[PDB]
């Protein structure tokens, strides 16, 4: 029952134009009796069009099917040779060949869930024809030609799988079926699975709580020692930049981006955007509670400090809970790729450590707001010190995410020898350090005149508008790619694009060309005291924007990594 | 993967024990292999063993398949020679069309469970014999599968597939003016029971629903603590109504959860019906209307808006969220339920099916709600001595009061006419007249309190002993008669009946002992709202003991429909 919609979610992406056109043709044939007036032989030249069509789609497909079986039995000659090599060497070859193992028999599911369907939706569509037509030569054509269809009547690939479970138990798992076909079932993939029942209801559940709280929230900072705002805005970004998360993964799933593959995820288990909803409500309702407990302290005797802080730590717990449960594979896997991001230089840099350290880029205001409150208990607790000064410490901080990217663009350098792409990337990482040390120079010398605080001005403003305009123009043609040469009719853009308005494309070049500048100047004035009196109320204004438009950001990046391999991060 | 579960979730409850046994015959071959130690003697014993009892099965099958086979064809002869009849006959005719649809309709969806069950016993005897192939190192398993299953009458007769194909020309020629894609829109079969998931974005909702009514009566309680009209007789009836709405959506994912089919029961639409996730998320978003009403009633933000129009809002909103005459949200089921109420309010004018009389009972368990009308009406007609309306008891309150016992009482007069079985309806008919037995003396004895007649400790006790005639009245119809439990065919479970279809016994014996405690407590509540009976503490009591009737309401649901899918205890089918 309506097969459309099955095929469109059951098609592999990287695939899709290798399927049958079930839509194209259901519009051959409802144009067709549209157009339907000489009826007799006009219904006789649409025939042997529609049979045309149908040849030149199973020939189609019976030539992918053909390369797919080679490169498939290809793979597994070389898979035993390796396999074959380890026995004679006779723990981490091992289980790198057991995982190359699992990919293989996921590539052969999905080749064989390609025939399949594609068997099943020519068989629909040669029914819809024959009862659109009233004519019974289509089930013909389908047993004639369809049911003996090389692709159809191939038998290799099931006998390969065999081979595979069979090499896998007796060499891999020692002779055990059981441990064999766990982590090698390839189970429901893409959009074909549903979210769990009970993810989707915590999920509103936590959306519904975390609404009603800020409400409850606004209501009393309307109606109602230590800087609040500072303390809950990295809190506040981190849920939104979760939330923006589930997001880029539920359009990447809906736009047939693989960013797993992308992402080096394991496909049989997968984080869906609905699990990321769920957290993202869950720590949203931990930090309005917080925030609602600051505002009204119930429990007098807790002093109020207690609040942030036991949010805070508890995150943290909750990043690092040894035990095995709330998502611990996705949490380890976090933890190992944040440790790799803050060691770069000391590890090769993947798609994840340069993703990841450019969402750091981006969420610097985290760091900051840390750092502020670690001189706010240190000196604090001069009125007003740590805001009316600056320090070297500070610009740092600052750049800690920058320094992180740059090092990472150093060592792709090193490890691939290509100039062009990372020697530019590390200069438009290294703009944000002379930006700052500049506003930080110009901060320190406003107090103390030595006579040539105007220059230390006019250099911070050349190199504000040197920083924005090089993350723009790398953000635009590098990491979207747009504004390509082979542009036949997307004009401005690619010739590829996976998302379904163009008008996406312009309102995101928009919106990144305005959010470059808000969040060089959201840097600029954090990092130093450019504006003593309005400034926390800018940073705090633009930190969202900053992760909307990081947001967006990762949304194109993914789109141009699938498209084109521009981070050069696959072979 | 695990085709134990999808069995479960597929069979057909009515045929639960037609189907292979695939549960039995895994442990059978489990416990075989684990006394595997002479060794081949064993095996040989153990296979003869197991395929006799996998040839008692087939027969099994086979003659369940040819019963069901012969039915179908006589009840398709029979509605052909209908709608032969109706053809040659040709507001009346148009009636009988659509039952003839309705009908038709019905056979299709019985032969597509046969079909269910045919597909799903061969898959069933094939898993099993792969599985018993694979334990035993054999391919005799499928040697025997070919032999005998796949030879077997229910595996290689295909005249469920003609008779699909019969039926659907014969609705398509004969009742849709040749129009194939009108008559299959009425006649497909989408997936039942458990086999489709409820829409994501339904749960989503059914969620967001919940977390908002959890916050918000956090919050009110925070107000009440912490921060003219009387808010608890206007918000109590709102309350027990959401109350039991969330109840029922509990009742329906049970009776599902079980295979007590409701849906047969209560003559629902088996191709489309609302599932327990509809009635969360009509009940939080229900109960997201009371709570804000009740906190604007708490706060009062706009003062220019009376205080007075926040409840009756809220309370119209509900009249109008069931009265909603575009076909926007629910509207199948919200005229299902306009019609079942118009029915039941209009008892004895009606033949009495399953579903008036359960709604009949619903609304005796929620009279709260009618007793809180007709003392708001007293309020806004007196009050707007002081408080005249929580001081006296008139007639009209009393009446009010045993409305639905009325109502049940009625009911069960016109299945006593209508059947003339004396023994059910007119013990019934008396269990519901103790009730207005009770009421009317605790009126009398409220009556009489202030003047000294002399008469009123006599009324007292009558009002005493009729209290707990009442109370036994009601605790054994619903464990003996409701229920169907205490029989004597019960060797094995205590107190029960022979078979149960709840996992647990202990819900039942802790079913039991709250049906007694709820009852008393029930009866208690309804003695106090009704009179005068506590002038100072009744008040309380009753807003306490009446969700505590509508949780015992809705324990009687799970095992009334229980007791009625297993055993015909209503007499609503042949
Ligand atoms: C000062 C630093 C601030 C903290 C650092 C910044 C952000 C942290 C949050 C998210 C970054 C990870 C996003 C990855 C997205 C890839 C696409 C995708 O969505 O794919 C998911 C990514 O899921 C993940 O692994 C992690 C996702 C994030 C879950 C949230 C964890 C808790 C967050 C709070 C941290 C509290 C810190 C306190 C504040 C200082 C695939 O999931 P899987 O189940 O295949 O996982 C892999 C399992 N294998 C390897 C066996 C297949
Ligand atoms: C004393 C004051 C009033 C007391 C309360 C009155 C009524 C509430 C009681 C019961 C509701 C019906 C429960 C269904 C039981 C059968 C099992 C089942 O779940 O069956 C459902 C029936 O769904 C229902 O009926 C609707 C469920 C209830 C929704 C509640 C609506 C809002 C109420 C507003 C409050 C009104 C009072 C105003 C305030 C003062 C299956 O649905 P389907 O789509 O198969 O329906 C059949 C439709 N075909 C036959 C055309 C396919
Ligand atoms: O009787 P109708 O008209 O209500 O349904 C018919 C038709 O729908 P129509 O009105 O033309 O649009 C098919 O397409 P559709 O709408 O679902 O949509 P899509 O174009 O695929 O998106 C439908 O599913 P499908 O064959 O395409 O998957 C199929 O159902 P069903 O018997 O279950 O088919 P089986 O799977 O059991 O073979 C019926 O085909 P016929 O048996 O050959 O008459
Ligand atoms: O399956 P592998 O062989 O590829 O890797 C598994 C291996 O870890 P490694 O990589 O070698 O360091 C296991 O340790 P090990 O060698 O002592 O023993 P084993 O013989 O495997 O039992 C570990 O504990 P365990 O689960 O198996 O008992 C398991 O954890 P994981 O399932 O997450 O956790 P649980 O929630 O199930 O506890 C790993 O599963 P994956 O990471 O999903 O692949
Ligand atoms: O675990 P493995 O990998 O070593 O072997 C599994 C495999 O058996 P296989 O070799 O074909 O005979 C499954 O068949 P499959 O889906 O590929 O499909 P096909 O029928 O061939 O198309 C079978 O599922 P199932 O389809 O019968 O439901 C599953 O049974 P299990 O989960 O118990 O589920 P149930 O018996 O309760 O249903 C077996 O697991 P275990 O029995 O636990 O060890
Ligand atoms: O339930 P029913 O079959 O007894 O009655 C149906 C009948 O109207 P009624 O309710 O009896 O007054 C249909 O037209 P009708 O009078 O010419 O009679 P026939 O039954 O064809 O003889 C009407 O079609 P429409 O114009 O809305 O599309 C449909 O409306 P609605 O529920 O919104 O359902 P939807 O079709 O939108 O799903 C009703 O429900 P259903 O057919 O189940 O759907
Ligand atoms: C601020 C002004 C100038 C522009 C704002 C444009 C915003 C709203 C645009 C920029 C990029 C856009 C997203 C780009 C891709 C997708 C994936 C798709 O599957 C759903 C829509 C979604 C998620 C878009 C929603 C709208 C979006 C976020
Ligand atoms: C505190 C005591 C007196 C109350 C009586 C015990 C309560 C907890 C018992 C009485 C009947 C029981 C229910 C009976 C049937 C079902 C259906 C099943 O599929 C899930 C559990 C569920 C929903 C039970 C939950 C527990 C239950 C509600």
């Amino acid at each position: 029952m309506k097969f459309a919609e099955h095929l469109s979610a059951h098609i592999t992406p990287e695939w899709r134009k290798q399927y049958i056109q079930y839509e194209a043709f259901k519009d051959m044939l409802y144009s067709a009796q549209d157009q339907a007036p000489t009826v007799k032989r006009y219904f006789a030249k649409f025939e042997e069009k529609f049979f045309q069509t149908c040849e030149k789609e199973l020939a189609k497909i019976n030539t992918f099917y053909s390369e797919k079986l080679a490169e498939a039995q290809r793979r597994f000659a070389t898979l035993q040779n390796e396999l074959q090599s380890s026995l004679d060497a006779q723990h981490r070859n091992i289980k790198d060949l057991k995982l190359a193992f699992s990919e293989f028999y996921l590539s052969l599911i999905l080749l064989q869930n390609y025939q399949n369907l594609n068997f099943t939706g020519f068989r629909k569509i040669l029914k819809k024809h024959d009862k659109i037509l009233e004519t019974s030569r289509g089930a013909d054509w389908r047993v004639a030609h369809v049911e003996v269809a090389p692709f159809y009547t191939c038998k290799k690939i099931n006998q390969l799988i065999s081979e595979t479970e069979a090499v896998v138990t007796n060499e891999l798992e020692d002779g055990d079926r059981q441990k064999a076909m766990k982590r090698l079932r390839v189970p429901p993939l893409g959009a074909a699975q549903p979210a769990p029942a009970w993810t989707t209801f915590r999920v509103g559940l936590f959306c519904g709580i975390f609404i009603v709280l800020n409400i409850t929230l606004v209501l009393a900072a309307v109606f109602k020692i230590w800087p609040l705002i500072r303390i809950y805005r990295g809190g506040f970004l981190l849920i939104e930049f979760l939330f923006l998360l589930g997001i880029n993964t539920y359009g990447w799933r809906q736009a047939g981006v693989n960013h797993v593959l992308i992402f080096e995820l394991n496909p049989r288990s997968n984080l869906s955007h609905q699990h990321l909803f769920e957290i993202a409500g869950f720590l949203g309702i931990l930090w309005c509670l917080s925030l609602l407990a600051c505002f009204f302290a119930p429990i007098s005797v807790i002093p109020t400090y207690v609040y942030p802080l036991a949010l805070y730590g508890f995150m943290v717990f909750f990043l690092i809970n040894p035990t095995k449960t709330f998502y611990y594979k996705s949490r380890f896997w976090l933890l190992k790729l944040l440790f790799r991001v803050f060691t770069a230089p000391f590890h090769k840099v993947g798609f994840a450590d340069f993703w990841l350290a450019d969402q750091l880029n981006s969420l610097s205001v985290i760091l900051m707001d840390l750092e502020y409150m670690i001189c706010f208990y240190s000196l604090e607790l001069e009125s007003g010190i740590c805001h009316k000064y600056t320090y070297g410490v500070r610009a740092i901080v600052q750049c800690i995410p920058a320094w992180l990217r740059f090092i990472q663009c150093l060592r792709r350098y090193r490890d691939t020898k290509r100039a062009f792409p990372h020697l530019v990337n590390a200069g438009k990482y290294s703009t944000t350090f002379f930006m700052v040390t500049f506003a930080a120079l110009y901060s320190t010398h406003k107090e103390r005149g030595h006579s040539d605080t105007m220059v230390f001005f006019y250099l911070w403003i050349v190199f504000y508008i040197i920083s924005s305009c090089y993350t723009l123009i790398w953000d635009l043609k590098m990491d979207w790619g747009l504004f390509d040469k082979n542009a036949g009719e997307n004009t401005f853009l690619r010739e590829e694009i996976v998302y379904p308005q163009k008008a996406y494309y312009y309102c995101a070049i928009i919106e990144d060309v305005i959010l470059r500048f808000a969040w060089t100047i959201q840097i600029s004035i954090t990092s130093t005291t450019l504006l003593p009196h309005s400034g926390d109320i800018i940073a705090t204004v633009f930190a969202p924007l900053e992760v909307f438009r990081r947001f967006v950001w990762n949304f194109f990046r993914l789109e141009n990594e699938h498209l084109n391999n521009c981070g050069e991060f696959r072979a």
